[PDB]
């Protein structure tokens, strides 16, 4: 019941930091909601699936702290599969391609899509990583939703579908909803759009072999009984020099710090005493969680495979259950299956009919999309809906409305008192993320060590080596990508073109060339 530190919450965030105090020999209880641990991570287990991650999955390139915290566990990862043609349906028409993005042939919609990420991208660099409210245009940006900047940015209607397909695809929200200056952030964190979208040399590139679920279960291994299930914190008290938790079934432990290592949603739960700043409190009530339904469908064979797809569909279309999908074949080829996600408005929607009303309508958009009967014989279904995970709140992470950032934003990681905040929300770097969650846990663990006087300043903020079996490869854009212009930009030089080819046959008609 005594113990230095208390870390609320064992996600990835919570146990990496209570993993990374107990190397420096500071006594920590993490204090974990659920019977299991792993939170937004959730490996299941059956005869079905051998196992499968319904929550978190994927890791990439420069994501560096959750390779090397799960390589240490001996976890080891794969890569995803795009050995064949990715699909794009749209319109009903399913168009395979190679490639991150979906190929835009009609040129002038070519022109608008290009300057879309690469505006997106540029208006990134001017947003510092980790001072976004303080973005040289934050106050302006943040009055907008995404929505408007695409609205503003694409002259096209492919393009504009597209990005909002892309909003839904990251933030798993509505671009109507998001803050253009939160959601430009959180692509510049994450690499850019090309890293946040990509398989290879992208955020999706792998996964791990047994499941993301064992990062947390084997830490919690490590931890012994200095972890407890079911013990949700409903209290926490810092007006002495012990802080006092308390936790739903009334029990007390007391401790020097405190690491709240929950999304802000949930911090907005418990009862703070003193009570937390009137901004930090307005900042974790505003951060609404998004909204996933993760759906794996398996099947005895890959067929996608055989038709020379990988089993990657973009689906852009309003009325498809699913938006996006992958192969999720066992890696030694075993138990094919496509996970799919339902996003946003859609999971809000779908997560209304049956489980065997949502599969059935899975297995009719998949035969569409791949063209191919096959896809209406799943062997078995597992779904995760997380917009009803109480200890969740939503997934994959917390979006920004409109104005929160340059309101209340700046305290999203500030300590109150003996009280640091960890989680993924609060992380600088693929926050959102399973590695954002290691980066901030680790970052409030030195926060609390530089407190107990093990860590100084300069160590609290450590840079990760760059994981040497999974490299970063550096992404590049074509000449061609960096210089097209926009559409917007097509018209005045095309302005200064007629003009000029006329003054071209004025001075020729005069005889002056
Ligand atoms: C469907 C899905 C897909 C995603 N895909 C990916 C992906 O492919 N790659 C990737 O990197 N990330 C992905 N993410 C996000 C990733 O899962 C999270 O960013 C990461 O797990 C968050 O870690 P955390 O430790 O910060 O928070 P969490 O994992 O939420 O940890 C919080 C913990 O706190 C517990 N808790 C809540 N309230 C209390 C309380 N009051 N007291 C005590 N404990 C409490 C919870 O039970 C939980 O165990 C996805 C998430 C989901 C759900
Ligand atoms: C471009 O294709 C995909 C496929 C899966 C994901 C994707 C893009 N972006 C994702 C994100 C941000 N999280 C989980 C899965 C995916
Ligand atoms: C002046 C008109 C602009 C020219 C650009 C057209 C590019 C289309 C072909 C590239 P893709 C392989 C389909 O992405
Ligand atoms: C003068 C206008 C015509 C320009 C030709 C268009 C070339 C597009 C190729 C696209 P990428 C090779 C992927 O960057």
């Amino acid at each position: 019941h005594m113990f230095d530190v208390v870390v609320i919450g064992g996600g990835i965030s919570g146990l990496s930091a209570a993993k990374l105090l107990t190397e420096y020999g500071v006594s920590v209880l993490v204090l974990e909601a659920r019977d299991r641990v792993g939170g937004r991570t959730y490996t299941i287990r059956n005869e079905h699936v051998d196992y499968v991650d319904v929550g978190g999955a994927y890791v990439g390139p420069t994501q560096n702290r959750i390779l090397r915290l799960s390589k240490e566990l001996g976890i080891e990862t794969y890569k995803v599969n795009v050995s064949e043609r990715l699909v794009q349906y749209v319109k009903g028409k399913t168009y395979p391609f190679r490639g991150a993005f979906p190929p835009v042939w009609n040129p002038i919609a070519y022109l608008d899509y290009n300057n879309l990420w690469r505006t997106i991208d540029n208006m990134g660099k001017e947003i510092p990583t980790d001072a976004p409210w303080e973005a040289q245009h934050a106050d302006k940006w943040d009055k907008m939703t995404m929505k408007e900047l695409i609205d503003k940015i694409c002259w096209t209607k492919t393009a504009r579908r597209f990005a909002y397909l892309f909003v839904n695809i990251n933030v798993t929200s509505e671009p109507h909803e998001v803050s253009a200056l939160w959601f430009l952030w959180y692509v510049k964190q994450c690499g850019g759009t090309t890293r946040i979208f990509s398989v290879t040399n992208g955020g999706q590139e792998r996964k791990f072999v047994g499941g993301s679920g064992q990062v947390s279960e084997r830490i919690m291994d490590l931890l012994g009984d200095q972890v407890k299930l079911n013990h949700p914190v409903t209290h926490v008290d810092q007006s002495s020099d012990n802080i006092i938790i308390e936790t739903l079934n009334h029990e007390h432990y007391e401790c020097k710090y405190v690491i709240n290592a929950i999304p802000p949603t949930l911090t907005a739960k418990i009862h703070f005493r003193p009570e937390l700043p009137a901004e930090r409190n307005q900042l974790i009530q505003r951060l609404p969680m998004g909204a996933v339904i993760k759906c794996m469908m398996y099947y005895k064979e890959a067929f996608w495979k055989k038709k020379d797809y990988c089993g990657c569909m973009i689906i852009e279309d309003e009325d498809a259950p699913i938006s996006i999908t992958l192969d999720d074949t066992k890696p030694d080829g075993s138990l094919p299956a496509i996970m799919g996600f339902i996003l946003a408005r859609k999971a809000d929607r779908l997560a209304k009919l049956h489980k065997e009303i949502r599969k059935k309508k899975i297995c009719e958009l998949y035969a569409k999309v791949l063209g191919s009967q096959e896809a209406l014989h799943p062997v078995h279904y597992e779904e995760k809906n997380w917009c009803e995970e109480q200890y969740s709140g939503g997934c994959y992470t917390a979006y920004f409305p409109p104005g929160i950032m340059t309101q209340y934003g700046r305290v999203i990681r500030q300590p109150v008192g003996r009280i640091f905040f960890a989680g993924t929300e609060t992380a600088t770097k693929w926050s959102g993320y399973m590695e954002g969650a290691v980066e901030a846990g680790e970052r409030a663990a030195r926060e609390v060590l530089n407190g107990l006087g093990k860590v100084t300043e300069k160590d609290i903020w450590v840079q990760e080596p760059e994981s040497k079996d999974v490299p970063a490869v550096e992404i590049t854009h074509t000449f061609w990508e960096r210089n097209l212009p926009s559409v917007s930009g097509l018209l005045k030089i095309i302005g200064f073109s007629t003009s000029v080819t006329a003054l071209g046959f004025v001075l020729y008609k005069y005889k002056l060339l």
